[PDB]
This record gives C-alpha cells, sequence and structure tokens, in this order.
C-alpha cells in the first residue's frame, strides 16, 4: 500500500527514492504501481510535441508544454533539443564536421567529463554497414570516435544477462542473471521479464556501475526506464539532470531503447520493416547530441553507443520438439526457445534420470538442430555452469532454430520472424560498440572485444576503482586517449626447482618398460641444461601464481614445468617450424615409458596403475611424432611427459598432435605450442586445489584432468617464422573436455579428419580462460607492451565467417 496522493510538484524524476508510503516521482514508480496522483500530469507532459517551430521562438513560457522554445529555456535546462537550430540559426550536431577532441571542453564546475551509456536492444553488428544510409548521427559517432567492427555479448545472448554483464563486468554465472527467465531452487522462485519478481534485489548479484559510482562519491542517473516513458522524454530528462547544480548533478547516465529488438522479433533482422526503427534510433541520438551541443557539453561528455545482442532469422516451423525424442516428456520442465534448460517437474521423484534424458537427446536424428550437455561439459568459453539457477541439463540450439517441449507450447502461446539467445560466438548475435568523447581516441578502429571488458573502462572513464570482475583491466587501454589503467604483471608465487640427475634407474619400480660416440655426449648434456630453450620457450616461462612444488625439465625438443604435487606437467612448451617433419612411433617403442632420473620415484607416475585401470590409458604432452631425431624421440617417452587419457579422448589428442600441429605450423609459418592439463571438478572456471579432485587413476595418487589445453602462438606477420618474430603475435587456444566417450561428436564413428577439428573449434578458448583454470601467467617475456599482451590474452579465435 502507498498513500498515492502526495504530489510530484517540483520533484519530477527525482534522483533518490522516497520510502513508501510517501508517493514516488522517480522513474520506477509506474513499475511498483506507486506514482503520486499527478505524476503523468506534471512529469509526462506531451503538449506541442518535441520540436521547436519558428512560430514558438521566443514564446512566453507555458509550463504545460513538453519542452520549451521560450528565451529562458537554456537556463531552465528544458528547451526542445532543436531550439538553437530552429530559433538561433545553429547547425544540427550531425551537420558539423568532425573535429578532434584533444581535451575535455566543459562548462565551469564540471569536475570530470560525464559518461552517457546509450544502450540499444537487438542492435546487430552488421546494422552499422547495412543501415548506414539511414543512421547519419550514429555513423558520425562511429567514424569520428572509437569503434569495433563488433562486440561479443555473453551467453545466453538475451537482454538482462547482457545488460547486467555490461553494468558489472561479470559473467552471468557470477552476477546471477543467467537468463530472461530463471528458477532459483533455494527460493522455489521464478524470475520472468513480465511481472514484479524481477524487481526483487535477491536476483541481482555483483556490484553494478551505479553502486560503484555512488559508493565512491559519484552520482548516477537511472539505468532502468519505464516502458511507457517515451524516448523523447528520457532524453529531455537526461539533459535536465545535466543542468542540475554541481553538488546535485550525476556524472553517469544511461538511455535504453527497446528498438530495434522489438521490431526484429516481428520482422526478422533485415525485414523491410526494420529501416524505420533504425531511422528512429538515429533521430534520438541526434536529439541527444543537439541537446548536449546547446548545453555546451558536446565536446565534454563521453558517449558509449552499445548493444546487448544481435538478432537472427527464426520462425515457428524451425522448432524441434522434445516430445519427438522423449516418451517421458511430462516428467520435465523445459526453459525453451533459443536455448534449452531441463529439470524435473517434481523433486519428489527419485526416479527421474538425467543420464537417460541426455542419452535420449543425443544424436537421435541426422540433422538434429540442438545438442544436449551436462552444464559442466559446455565449452568453457561460455562460462555457463557455476550457478544453482543453471539447470544441470542444457541444450545448445543451432542458430535459426528453437526448442520446445511439445507442439501445443508453440501454437497455444506464425507470430515471429526473429530471435536471439544462441551461443555468443554466432555472427548474428554480435552487437555494437562505439565510444565518442574527449577520453576516447579519434577516428580509431579497434579489434572486436567482449562486453565483460567495458565495466573496467567505464570505471576508468569516471575515476572509479572497479569492483572485482571478469574483465582483464588494461586489455581495452587501446580504446582510450587518456585515463588508461597501468596494469602490472602478477608476481610469481612459486619459484621452480632445476633438478639434475639424482636417481639411478634401479631405484624406480614403476612397472614401465622401454626398448633401450663422444662428440654428441656433451651435445645432450647441453640439451638437458637448456641449450635449445630459447627456441622452445619463446615468451619466457609461465609464472606459477600459487604455492606449489614444481621442477623445470629441459629437453632437446621441449621444456616443461613438472608438478611434484599432481605428478605431471602443469605446462609443456615446444616450437614446430614450418620445415619440421612428422614421424611415427616406431613399433619397438609403442609401449615405451622411461623413468626420469631427474625426478624421484615418489614424485613419478607408474605404468602399473594404468594397467590396472581398465578405463584409463595415457598420452604424452610433447608429441613423439614431432621428435627432431630418433635419439631425441626417447625424451618424449619420459614418465614426466605422460598424462592420463581415456582411449576415446586419445583419438582426439593423437589427431591434434599427429596431423593438426604440423598443419598449423605450415599455415602460420611455425608455431609455438604450450599444452597442459586442467582440473575443474567444481566447474567454477578456476584451478582446483588437490583436495577438490574427484577422480584418480585407479589405485594411485595420479589425478585425472577434466580438460586439456593448448595455446598456439605465431607471428602476426606470417612472413616471419614463429621463432624469429619481431612484432605482434597471433594466438589460438582450446580447452578440450577430457571425456571417456565422444558422444558430443555425432560423426565420431568416422575418421578423425571429419570430426576432430570441428570439436576443437567448438572448444576454442582465450588465453585468459586457461590462466584462470591453471593459476599460470603466460607471455611474461616478450618485446610487446603489457597492454598489448593483455589484449592478446583476451582474444578468442571464433571460426565464424564475416
Ligand atoms: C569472475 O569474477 C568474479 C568476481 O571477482 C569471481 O567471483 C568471485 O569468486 C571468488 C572465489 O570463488 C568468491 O570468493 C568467495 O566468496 C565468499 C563471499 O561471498 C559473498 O560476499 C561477496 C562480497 O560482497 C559477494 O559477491 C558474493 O556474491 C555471490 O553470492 C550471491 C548468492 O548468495 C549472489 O547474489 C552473487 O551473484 C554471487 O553469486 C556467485 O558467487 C557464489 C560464491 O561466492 C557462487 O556460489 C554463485 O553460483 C555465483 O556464481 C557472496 O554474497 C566467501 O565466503 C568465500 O570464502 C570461502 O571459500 C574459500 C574456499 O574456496 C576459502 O578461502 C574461505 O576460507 C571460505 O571457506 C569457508 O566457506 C566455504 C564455503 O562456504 C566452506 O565450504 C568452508 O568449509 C569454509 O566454511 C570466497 O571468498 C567471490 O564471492 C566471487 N564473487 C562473485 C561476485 O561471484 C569469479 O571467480 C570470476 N570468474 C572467473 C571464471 O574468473
Ligand atoms: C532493459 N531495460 C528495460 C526493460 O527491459 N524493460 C522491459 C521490462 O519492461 C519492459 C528498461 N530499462 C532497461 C535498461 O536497463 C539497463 C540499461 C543499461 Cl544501459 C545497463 C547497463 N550497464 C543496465 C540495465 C539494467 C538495469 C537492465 C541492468
Ligand atoms: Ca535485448
Ligand atoms: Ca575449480
Ligand atoms: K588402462
Ligand atoms: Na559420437
Ligand atoms: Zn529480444
Amino acid at each position: 500500500w502507498t498513500a498515492t496522493s502526495g504530489s510530484c510538484k517540483g520533484r519530477c524524476f527525482e534522483l533518490q527514492e522516497v520510502g513508501p508510503p510517501d508517493c514516488r516521482c522517480d522513474n520506477l514508480c509506474k513499475s511498483y504501481s506507486s506514482c503520486c496522483h499527478d505524476f503523468d500530469e506534471l512529469c509526462l507532459k506531451t503538449a506541442r510535441g518535441w520540436e521547436c517551430t519558428k512560430d514558438r521562438c521566443g514564446e512566453v513560457r507555458n509550463e504545460e508544454n513538453a519542452c520549451h522554445c521560450s528565451e529562458d529555456c537554456l537556463s531552465r535546462g528544458d528547451c526542445c533539443t532543436n531550439y538553437q537550430v530552429v530559433c538561433k540559426g545553429e547547425s544540427h550536431w550531425v551537420d558539423d564536421d568532425c573535429e578532434e577532441i584533444k581535451v575535455p571542453e566543459c562548462p565551469a564546475g564540471f569536475v570530470r567529463p560525464p559518461l552517457i551509456i546509450f544502450s540499444v536492444d537487438g542492435f546487430r553488428a552488421s546494422y552499422m554497414k547495412k543501415g548506414s544510409k539511414v543512421m547519419p548521427n550514429i555513423e558520425k559517432l562511429r567514424s569520428c570516435g572509437t569503434h569495433a567492427p563488433y562486440m561479443r555479448p555473453v551467453y545466453p545472448t538475451k537482454t538482462f544477462p547482457n545488460l547486467y554483464t555490461l553494468a558489472t563486468g561479470l559473467y552471468p554465472e557470477s552476477h546471477g542473471i543467467v537468463g530472461n527467465s530463471m528458477y532459483d531452487p533455494v527460493f522455489d522462485a521464478s524470475f520472468h521479464l513480465r511481472g514484479r519478481e524481477k524487481f526483487n534485489h535477491r536476483w541481482w548479484g555483483g556490484q553494478p556501475l551505479w553502486i560503484t559510482a555512488t559508493k565512491q562519491g559519484v552520482r548516477a542517473g537511472t539505468f532502468f526506464w519505464s516502458v511507457s516513458i517515451p524516448h523523447e522524454r528520457r532524453i529531455l530528462t537526461i539533459l535536465q539532470w545535466l543542468s542540475l547544480p554541481d553538488n546535485e548533478r550525476p556524472s553517469v547516465y544511461a538511455f535504453y531503447s527497446e528498438q530495434p529488438d522489438f521490431s526484429g522479433h516481428k520482422y526478422g533482422p533485415f525485414g523491410p520493416e526494420m529501416t524505420n526503427p533504425l531511422r528512429e534510433i538515429d533521430k534520438t541520438v541526434g536529439q541527444l547530441m543537439d541537446g548536449l551541443k546547446q548545453l555546451r557539453l558536446h565536446r565534454c561528455v563521453n558517449v558509449i553507443f552499445v548493444g546487448d545482442h544481435g538478432m537472427e532469422d527464426v520462425t515457428c516451423d524451425r522448432t524441434e520438439f522434445l516430445s519427438n525424442y522423449l516418451t517421458n516428456v511430462d516428467d520435465i520442465t523445459l526453459v525453451p526457445g533459443t536455448l534449452g534448460r531441463i529439470r524435473a517437474k517434481s523433486i519428489n521423484n527419485s526416479k527421474y534420470d538425467p543420464k537417460t534424458i541426455i542419452a535420449a537427446l543425443t544424436c537421435k536424428k541426422p540433422d538434429q538442430h540442438f545438442k544436449p550437455y551436462m552444464k559442466q561439459h559446455l565449452p568453457k568459453r561460455l562460462h555457463y555452469a557455476n550457478n544453482r539457477r543453471i539447470e544441470d541439463i542444457h541444450l545448445l540450439v543451432d542458430r535459426r532454430w528453437h526448442v520446445a517441449r511439445k507442439p501445443l507450447d508453440v501454437y497455444k502461446k506464425c507470430f515471429f520472424q526473429g530471435d536471439h539467445g544462441f551461443d555468443n560466438k554466432v555472427n548474428s548475435m554480435q552487437t555494437v560498440f562505439v565510444g565518442y568523447g574527449p577520453t576516447f581516441k579519434y577516428r580509431t578502429k579497434v579489434p572486436p572485444f567482449e562486453n565483460i571488458e567495458l565495466y573496467n573502462v567505464m570505471c576508468d572513464l569516471l575515476g572509479l576503482k572497479p569492483a572485482p570482475n571478469n574483465g582483464t583491466h588494461g586489455s581495452l587501454n587501446h580504446l582510450l586517449r587518456t585515463n588508461t589503467f597501468r596494469p602490472t604483471m602478477p608476481d610469481e608465487v612459486s619459484r621452480p626447482n632445476y633438478p639434475g640427475i639424482m636417481y639411478l634407474q634401479s631405484e624406480f619400480d614403476l612397472g614401465c618398460t622401454c626398448d633401450d660416440n663422444k662428440l654428441e655426449e656433451l651435445n645432450k648434456r647441453l640439451h638437458t641444461k637448456g641449450s635449445t630453450k630459447e627456441r622452445h620457450l619463446l615468451y619466457g616461462r609461465p609464472a606459477v601464481l600459487y604455492r606449489t612444488s614444481y621442477d623445470i625439465l629441459y629437453h632437446t625438443d621441449f621444456e616443461s614445468g613438472y608438478s611434484e604435487i599432481f605428478l605431471m606437467p602443469l605446462w609443456t612448451s615446444y616450437t614446430i617450424s614450418k620445415q619440421a617433419e612428422v614421424s611415427s612411433i616406431p613399433e619397438h617403442l609403442t609401449n615405451c615409458v622411461r623413468p626420469d632420473v631427474r625426478v624421484s620415484p615418489g614424485f613419478s607416475q607408474n605404468c602399473l596403475a594404468y594397467k590396472n585401470d581398465k578405463q584409463m590409458s595415457y598420452g604424452f604432452l610433447f608429441p613423439p611424432y614431432l621428435s627432431s631425431s630418433p635419439e631425441a624421440k626417447y625424451d618424449a617417452f619420459l614418465v614426466t611427459n605422460m598424462v592420463p587419457m581415456y582411449p576415446a579422448f586419445k583419438r582426439v589428442w593423437a589427431y591434434f598432435q599427429r596431423v593438426l600441429v604440423k598443419k598449423y605450423a605450415s599455415e602460420r609459418n611455425g608455431v609455438n605450442v604450450i599444452s597442459g592439463p586442467i582440473f575443474d571438478y567444481n566447474y567454477d572456471g578456476l584451478r582446483d586445489t588437490e583436495d577438490e579432485i574427484k577422480q584418480y587413476v585407479e589405485g594411485s595418487s595420479i589425478p585425472v584432468p577434466t580438460h586439456y589445453y593448448s595455446i598456439i602462438t605465431s607471428c602476426l606477420d606470417f612472413t616471419q617464422p614463429a621463432d624469429k618474430c619481431d612484432g605482434p603475435l597471433s594466438v589460438s587456444s582450446f580447452i578440450l573436455p577430457h571425456r571417456p566417450d565422444n558422444d558430443e561428436s555425432c560423426n565420431s564413428s568416422e575418421d578423425e579428419s571429419k570430426w576432430v577439428e570441428e570439436l576443437m573449434k567448438m572448444h576454442t578458448a582465450r588465453v585468459r580462460d586457461i590462466e584462470h583454470l591453471t593459476g599460470l601467467d603466460f607471455y611474461r617475456k616478450t618485446s610487446r607492451s603489457y597492454s598489448e599482451i593483455l589484449t592478446l590474452k583476451t582474444y578468442l579465435h571464433t571460426y565464424e565467417s564475416e
């Protein structure tokens, strides 16, 4: 209950709440059924519309008008945005030439350039080129400011996950807004876009920008706009706030547009009906920039024009129905559409089986347009698992499709021609970034980047210290003229041991066997002491950022950091030149495993455990196939180079090592490879401590990895060899799930040449993702700036067309 007969007089769009039961005149009051009786009359004026006409110039103020053309309007801060154009012979901001903003040009009393975030729902990246003819304001922002060809949203590519990611710098798994609908099980509560539940603060984790600002003494405008407030009024409201006195004026503001998403769902992303929504958003940008320019703020404010997600062609007929797969389809609840999430209709059902549900959805029809996953098996790049609101069973749905429980769900709601929410790598889901203002660069194109990165930058733009987030602070310094964040490298926590030969062969009882001139006797000593190390370790040794015991082992062909705790390398580094030769594992060396006389029996793996473990086999991190010489090949069979591998997974690994490494070296003019295990048994994206490991090689202390990674680096200028590169680098990385079956790959019964590389592409990763999962820090010794390296560590190779 509210006493909704106080008044909004003098308080329209007041910046602080007032506590029920006073009545409200802030922006949310509609949404809580709580505005004062006179809110619409006083605060939502519409009389005479939104534009000055010659006949209104110098009018007598009439307080009923929506905006003013009276001589007093600039000082009252409430002119129509086109007032100076119509009534003082001024030019529209869009008609003015682009002129570099080297320094903020602000009115007196401004402590810092304000930031305006202008968010557009469903604004797909390719609209910047495809709609360029009808968005002149937007195109000027883009060509004169700083822009990316596109910005990568987070998964799922839905509105609230992506805008709350923008505001927090956090993955949805961490901020808690994991879809446009959710069910929390420890709230028996359901979040939806409709309704009032979404407004409860319990859903919304992390620390959004407006709170970071407020806590550090910087005031914020509203970020949520009620749907019934028209855009023209949202803009006038921002401009009025900007005329407040210094002690009261916000420094950060947001404007949100429901378009073009709203029309896109109806008409498809490039429907003829889409030209007009783009025209209209452009006009609204025009109103803001003309308003800023009247208030002498157009060379003072930093503007970010950003989208939440794109839009794809999706229709009712492209719907897969779980009823066509399952018989038990009334025992489940599906969160449906462009992704699926499945749980049990009732948790008084000890006879509901995830395993049987997954099997019943796996590779069941030849062109099946979704793929089931347990959430912990989803590609690690999606970061979509470590939250109780994300159901254990997930369906990744093909672009252009939907999933539904039963047909009646689809005709008892074709309506719609567009949708979004697919995998964030999909071209049609990419969205936009433009930064314009004194703090951004002038006429600069930057590479595509992820929206998780923007919170740090917005904090930098406002002089705020960011709360802990998933951005990599520094990775976007190249967007900025000034206000850059001087990142430094994390300190190494554990220093390596450098063991020599300390053990005689007979001290080992590992149950292994192998079948095994003075000029090249010094030669091999030199190799075991790190003579080839400049070649195989090109960017320094990775730093270990936690407390552990590990040894650097040198070899002719590869260098490794060997963990005494996990009994296997944390990392193994090797360089394959364009000219390198692939060779086989000789018949006599098929089962060869050799004790390493540098490492104690008690810190070694053993072959018996692998013999006794009927599920578990082993592979090698430096591949024997890429040995430089028959003699060097013996090094690849050291027990220190061995890692546990499911036979099923060995098919993937062997193909990668035997065929694909050499392909990449030939295509990229050599490659440096760093490979290793990852342990993420609690699927939190972070390196497991050893007491978190849930699986060991039977009857041993050898832990089984959940994943294997590789980082593959070369020269960006591919005319230079990887090992003699003078300038910027090029990387691609992956985090492959270490699974005992290849059920993920529907074509796995075929030759590896038809499915393996497809799997690896799906599991493409950023170097930064591997950093989180290993506690390692890469690229510590290069000739590049640290900022550039941070950019490199955030790169994702997406394997999409353009
Ligand atoms: C992306 O960036 C983010 C942000 O930096 C990274 O997330 C951080 O990860 C840290 C490590 O996992 C984590 O630190 C823990 O936090 C506990 C304090 O938690 C509360 O307070 C903070 C501060 O204001 C708050 O942010 C937290 O918010 C979470 O919880 C609420 C729900 O209750 C949500 O509204 C919100 O969205 C957020 O949810 C997310 O995080 C939780 C975990 O915190 C997940 O479960 C959710 O799914 C969701 O993702 C909290 O309100 C603190 O108590 C922890 O300390 C214990 O744990 C460690 C052992 O690992 C140990 O050192 C301590 O001694 C202690 O042990 C004792 O507690 C154990 C557990 O109760 C118990 O088992 C033991 O036996 C002991 O009793 C710990 O410090 C930090 O909170 C999150 N922050 C966020 C915002 O998510 C994320 O890792 C990054 N991702 C990548 C991939 O890099
Ligand atoms: C999405 N939205 C709606 C909306 O969906 N209305 C629907 C339900 O009724 C019709 C209304 N106003 C907004 C803008 O919100 C934001 C904007 C920005 Cl720029 C940022 C940031 N950073 C964050 C948000 C939040 C507050 C979502 C987190
Ligand atoms: Ca949206
Ligand atoms: Ca973990
Ligand atoms: K075995
Ligand atoms: Na298969
Ligand atoms: Zn939408």
